[PDB]
């Protein structure tokens, strides 16, 4: 069989919409017929070769692909044909290293990454490791659930690792694909939410989604503003694609506060070490979520506590989508629609 | 009525040994007759006024004073005349704020600091808040115990907040004034210790103190070496906080690990976003400790698990001591001896 | 010089409504003029002389007293005359034992208890330690806020120590004074709630306050019912005044689950140790809350996440109130109102 | 094709040593050639069919078998021929449930148990699931390491779940088969150890293994004595879970402390509500451990920190061993030796 897929063939170059072979599931693998496929900013970082470790070219991006199991290889019991599943960033892990045994498979040094080290969901079919797919809730449609496979699970786990508790303040910095669902997870977890971004439209979205307080970092120093407005936050989750946002986040917390980092812009951010030590501050990287995190994050969507703000596009318009996302012209998430 | 004390009357200027009034305790205060008084680099910063918030002038430095309660004010129950006590960096906290109520008085924004914001132990007597003094173990001498009020509690608490557990690996980065004490606490906490420094003498010492591995960073890349040999460390305690040490800690730690920063350096440090995020690293600031941390740290000294390298000097030679300290000639810790 | 108070002159015998002297505040004390005063099931036992350790006669009960600071002794800085305050079970603690230093003043062996070991708020005025009073929110009336001083802080802390997290299931066992507010704190903390009691009126209260599911332990086995209904709970909070139910709670949890205990009926409860070990279950007692817990629990009431269901009564009718409470004829809480 | 094994063919009967077919590994399975096989009281419960859910007959007991991988089925990568491995109580878990995904496979309701629900190591060969075997340290002989698969991991994990930390006090209650191993882990974990038993010889042993204090409960009330001496223990590990040991643990633990129950006794135990609640005590069941706990526990044996007292026996004499065990004549652990 042949399928349409969007392929990266050179860093910085436009993706090509090609006819390519349909991947077939070997022993212990499954095939997924894609119905929707979220576009994550990581897909841009990948196509641009922003990161120190680059993807092997050529490859099909996409780690928010969701659909139906369409074929099953031998030795598969976790899922069966017809099951609704998603294939997230964590494509597989080895299952028995120290991290894996501890339930931290997101740290597995042997992991594969969907739409980066193996082909992903910007295509009609993808082959997956059924041990690591998301099992989707019946009550949510493919387009709406697609962003939970990366944006949702990532911010959910990120918020968990801020070590905040109900009634405390959390700042979400960057109200984009990740950030706009972070506001909702944070509210679902009993947190009071402050929003920071550099575009009023994104702050307006945060407001509609439950923020409480919001500030535009292009209009004022957001750290100073938050110290005055809420007395500093207990936690911050940084989903921004700007190193400057990372530095500013450090100044947003109360003493003892924790800044969790999801954003992956290239380079360093300036860190005020003296203050971090004097004020007992924690800065913590957070990387997607484990299968447990993923299933939990999906249940929030199923219960209606989180709903992604989504616009759809066709596979053939991926390059325009990438452009708009680069320019910061996307509200929430774009999700590629493969439905009939 | 009068006592000898070393006084800072001008930032940067030699200290003067002066005759000054003996401070007398009011309601809820106690008076301590100093028998030994530790010296460290913090005293240089106090005396130079080069930190963001300066001491008020004039003042008597010293946050490592140990002695006997020589007088009490009214309404004092925690200690009584003749008790052996130390007057550490945390002189007092407000008792009522969010932090104090949670047992995190080190984060109190209203705290007073001994030998910095109030007079300290470079004098024959000092007035203290009995609610915050350290209660010293009976069987350890004054000169030996003094640095535990500073180096001891700092590295003990720093080790606690690496979130490591018995059997796991910790790197002690820097085997100097703090580092040589940290190796001992780490071993007493059941940790496997890897010592990292550029001085073979210090590394040979770390081995004497129980380090399982010692790497000289002049000769070998400790990040590459530790990743290969032990798979990276679960925790890193950075006791000499330089940009180089900070970067190398990011390299040495295993994914999911925690780096505790135990020192107060000048300037912003460049923090690599990709590494911290993808490796799920925690970076945490930690200096000194709460009253409970301090009492816990004193117990290890009492049981013979931890002994600071100590040398003595007289009060009248404090400037010679400051000079030796500034020139990096001090091995271990110098302690002023007020003994008959 | 004189005031009305309900006094326990002799155990087991109805309380006498007397005119007794007004207590005056000495140094470090404050006087509080009572506006409302909650009735806890605990007060029944104080009055009976029931528990292992008894009050000393004669005494005035009441540790849900709220009002205004009417007089201040010397050396008091936390509060001033006219401040809105409440005087909870934890009247005072020593401030410096291991528990106190660790922010667990509720475990202080030197604690005094309001309306038990020292006089409480079943009277027009009460003298208190300002270091331990609750600081009340302006926007909640006295009658409504009174139960937060014990019912509220207790179940708030109890829920914290079930170690459950948002999205997980908690069972509230016993929907009385404590229980009806526990349902509300649990929802504010992001938990899914199930209710257990022996009366459908009490279950309906719970359903109206946010419980998703409910069951009558007289109609059917609640443990078996819950295992079927929700697949077992991640946590249970037992506020019941029955040793049974304490036994039944253990059967409601998933493997690895935690049962927190607030209720204080006399005697033992039967514990299936084999299952507790096999299933990795935790059983944990929880005693009121620290000052930090109290302030947090008051904040939820301030923000309107929690609102006690309350009936008022006059001091003079205390004994009638005791009867109804004893017979399970109270909905939520009864609060003595001193309103003119 | 054939091998000797000890088989239970009727509950309570002597075991019969039979010639039986050598089990051959299918896909995903490995075969282990047994070199040593630990015996413990759990094997008596398996052979007697004592517990709520019985073994199916007939079966080969033994959940402490260690040896070499002798054959590897298809699709096995974790181990290879010649690897030294143990086959512990947790034979396999489902891999997919809430507990398995969270790294708590010991809570898997679908787990299989070696030498209980599937054949175990009282035979020359056994077939195992490679994903769940213990990977044995190179330094330690088969006979010495065998009990670590059971006593070792159980007491190690039990100590971890007391939530104690270096410098704190733990009581090891019972210094027998489990308890003498627990004293050694506790010391290696930096805990101060108080031993409690009624046997002076076992108490002497505890002292020689590093216990700081030892109390004979025949002669002195260890609850009263420990409260007086050490102010109560932060944790209590109860290795012989009798009603008396359990109630005394409640008396020995300091307020806020944690009691870990390490054994599977018959019947309900009476738990004092008042003491557990007022003292804020945690009681927690814990037996064996996850794959991560097992590997961590094996590391302590590898480093020489823990050594079980072991004597050997031949497979043919397993009934004489069961006899000694039932009569209470076994000191330490007995391990069947299959070596040539
Ligand atoms: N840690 C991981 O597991 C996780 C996983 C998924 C996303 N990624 C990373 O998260 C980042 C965000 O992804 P996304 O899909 O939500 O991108 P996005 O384009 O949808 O959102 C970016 C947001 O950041 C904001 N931004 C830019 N500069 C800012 C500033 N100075 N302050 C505040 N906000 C600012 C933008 O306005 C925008 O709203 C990306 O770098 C992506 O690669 C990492
Ligand atoms: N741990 C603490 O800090 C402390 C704090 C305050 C209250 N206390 C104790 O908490 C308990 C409750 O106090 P309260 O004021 O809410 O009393 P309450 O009379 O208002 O509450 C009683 C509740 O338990 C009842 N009950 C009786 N049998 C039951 C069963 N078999 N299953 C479920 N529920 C059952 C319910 O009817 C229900 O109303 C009392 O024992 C009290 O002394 C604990
Ligand atoms: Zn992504
Ligand atoms: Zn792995
Ligand atoms: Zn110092
Ligand atoms: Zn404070
Ligand atoms: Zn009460
Ligand atoms: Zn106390
Ligand atoms: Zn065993
Ligand atoms: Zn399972």
């Amino acid at each position: 069989a042949m399928m349409k897929a969007a392929v990266v063939r050179a860093f910085g170059a436009p993706l090509t919409i090609d006819e390519v072979p349909v991947p077939q599931p070997g022993p212990g693998q499954v095939q997924v017929k894609i119905e929707a496929s979220g576009v994550c900013h990581t897909d841009l970082h990948a196509a641009d070769g922003d990161w120190p470790v680059k993807p092997t070219l050529p490859f099909i991006p996409g780690h928010e692909g969701v659909g139906y199991v369409s074929a099953v290889g031998s030795g598969v019991s976790r899922v069966k044909e017809g099951d609704r599943v998603g294939v997230p960033w964590l494509y597989s892990a080895c299952g028995y290293c120290e991290h894996c045994l501890q339930g931290w498979e997101t740290l597995c040094e042997k992991q594969q990454n969907t739409g980066y080290s193996v082909n992903g969901g910007y295509g009609e079919y993808v082959v997956a490791d059924p041990n690591y797919v998301g099992l989707l809730p019946d009550k949510v449609g493919f387009v709406e659930i697609a962003p939970i496979l990366c944006a949702g699970v990532t911010v959910y786990k990120g918020l968990k690792v801020t070590d905040t508790r109900p009634g405390q303040w959390v700042v979400i910095s960057g109200i984009g694909g990740l950030g706009h669902v972070a506001v909702q997870y944070a509210r679902a977890m009993g947190l009071r939410v402050a929003a920071v971004d550099i575009d009023d439209a994104k702050l307006n979205l945060a407001r509609r989604l439950g923020a409480e307080v919001a500030v535009n970092a292009r209009d004022t120093d957001p750290a100073a503003w938050l110290q005055k407005e809420i007395g500093g936050a207990h936690g911050v989750l940084v989903t921004a694609v700007s190193p400057k946002a990372f530095s500013q986040a450090i100044g947003m917390v109360r003493r003892g506060g924790t800044i969790a980092l999801n954003g992956l812009p290239p380079g360093d951010f300036g860190t005020p070490i003296f203050d971090v030590v004097l004020k007992g501050i924690t800065i913590r990287g957070s990387i997607v979520g484990t299968r447990s995190d993923l299933q939990e994050s999906l249940d929030f969507a199923a219960h209606g506590d989180v709903k992604a703000t989504v616009s759809t596009a066709k596979l053939d318009d991926v390059n325009d989508v990438f452009g708009r996302l680069r320019e910061g012209k996307v509200e929430g998430r774009v999700v590629l629609d493969f439905s009939r």
